[PDB]
């Protein structure tokens, strides 16, 4: 499934997830990284979490330029489970987790392709 010492190179299935959604409704930061908007909110940023979305934390974890080094990509794990967390808890489904967990499953199947991407010599 992978290698818990080094990551090969761990991008590819990010853009996957956020490649099959699509629909900014917000298009602002409910969907979007307030960093990219403009030099005076970035420190907001932290406020609100390193995205709570999906496509902003997907995309972002990579686009931050794949940091890499993972015992067992619990980076991307961690960031899943981060938002779940917060979507029931803060303000999402609070009866309907359901629909929490269909998106969280569809993020496992990304990890599995890369992981097939980089059998080689990097996570195998």
């Amino acid at each position: 499934m992978s290698q818990n010492r080094q990551l090969l190179y761990p991008r590819e299935e990010m853009v996957s997830l956020v490649r099959s959604l699509d629909r900014p409704q917000e298009n602002g930061l409910f969907s979007q990284d307030v960093l990219l908007q403009y030099p005076e909110l970035a420190e907001s940023y932290t406020k609100v979490c390193p995205n709570r979305c999906d496509l902003a934390t997907a995309a972002d974890r990579a686009a931050k330029g794949a940091y890499g080094y993972d015992v067992q990509l619990t980076t991307l794990k961690e960031d899943i489970r981060l938002m779940v967390n917060n979507c029931i808890l803060f303000n999402g489904a609070e009866g309907a987790y359901a629909d929490a967990a269909r998106t969280f499953e569809k993020f496992a199947m990304g990890k599995i392709d890369a992981y097939i991407s980089q059998k080689v010599g990097g996570l195998e």
